[PDB]
């Protein structure tokens, strides 16, 4: 009501979105597309790139989870997810962005098989010791004390790689080589409006099975 939230039921930058309205107490509208078959009102609302997910409000639509979630952050700013300091809120967005880099290991680990999938899981986990080492370092979130819109950007880390973990048979994020990060996740998927927020892990495994 007042905020429609489309989107798909397995994906984590749908989820990104839900968390986000939750922690603002924003209520919501979720219509389910079926990406096969987009609904007419999807792709009048994202027709540059038919995607979802995609935040309509009031008959205004906004495009892309990253720039959502920023949408949100300045237009509900109770419960800050974002840093009043520039130099903090630009370290935020920075390691949002090598998010970029981070989704593009987690698609070829996602396809690799054989040796690819052994060269794929070596690289995601250098790719993880950085934004452990250099992002969260000792802190309990990227955002400190409590989630900011990093959390939330990485969050899949912990139920989404999960499961794709578990259909290939390797896993990259565990304790005895990332034990700060792999705690994040850990702590992060036990939080309720996490926990409360993603698909039942067999689900999820079922979904990532299949889409491969
Ligand atoms: N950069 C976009 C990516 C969203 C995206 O890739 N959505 C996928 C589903 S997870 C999609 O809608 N694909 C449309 C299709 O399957 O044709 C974002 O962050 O919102």
């Amino acid at each position: 009501a007042e905020v429609k939230l489309y989107g798909f039921w397995p994906s984590p930058f749908s989820h990104r979105i839900i968390w986000a309205l939750k922690l603002k107490g924003v209520e919501y509208e979720y219509i389910e597309e079926d990406l096969s078959n987009k609904s007419e009102s999807l792709l009048k609302y994202n027709p540059v790139y038919k995607k979802i997910p995609v935040l309509v409000h009031g008959d205004k639509p906004i495009a892309e989870s990253l720039v959502i979630l920023e949408y949100i952050e300045e237009t509900w700013p109770e419960n800050p997810l974002l840093p009043k300091d520039p130099y903090e809120r630009a370290m935020a967005r920075f390691w949002i962005q090598y998010g970029v880099d981070t989704v593009a290991a987690l698609r070829a680990f996602y396809l690799g098989s054989g040796e690819e999938l052994e060269k794929a899981a070596k690289e995601l986990s250098e790719c993880l010791k950085i934004l452990e080492e250099q992002g969260l370092g000792d802190k309990k979130f990227f955002g400190g004390e409590s989630m900011n819109l990093v959390d939330i950007s990485y969050g899949a880390l912990g139920y989404w790689l999960a499961a794709v973990e578990e259909a290939k048979g390797v896993t990259v994020l565990k304790p005895s080589t990332l034990p700060r990060l792999h705690a994040w996740a850990k702590n992060l998927d036990e939080l309720p409006v996490v926990k409360e927020n993603i698909p039942a892990s067999d689900k999820m495994l079922a979904y990532v099975t299949a889409a491969m």
